[PDB]
């Protein structure tokens, strides 16, 4: 058996398409089990929305989560990733950071 603890980025971006709109991404990536949690917070409160959510695995077992949607950040609102997995024993929080 094997346990990795997941990697966990958050970000934004505007797809090149369609430039006005800008998407909040949370990837969580390298982990094992695959057994995981994964929610989008905009002050605090979990996202209920998220439009996207893509799972894939790679050659050891390794998992990969890109958990992103659709978003309008304005400098008052904050923005994070929260994963719950079982390498870690508290809720992970991760932030978007201002620029990122």
């Amino acid at each position: 058996m094997i346990q990795r603890t997941p990697k966990i980025q958050v970000y934004s971006r505007h797809p090149a398409e369609n430039g006005k709109s800008n998407f909040l991404n949370c990837y969580v990536s390298g982990f094992h089990p695959s057994d995981i949690e994964v929610d989008l917070l905009k002050n605090g409160e979990r996202i209920e929305k998220v439009e996207h959510s893509d799972l894939s695995f790679s050659k050891d077992w390794s998992f990969y989560l890109l958990y992103y949607t659709e978003f309008t950040p304005t400098e008052k609102d904050e923005y994070a990733c929260r994963v719950n997995h079982v390498t870690l024993s508290q809720p992970k929080i991760v932030k978007l950071d201002r620029d990122m």
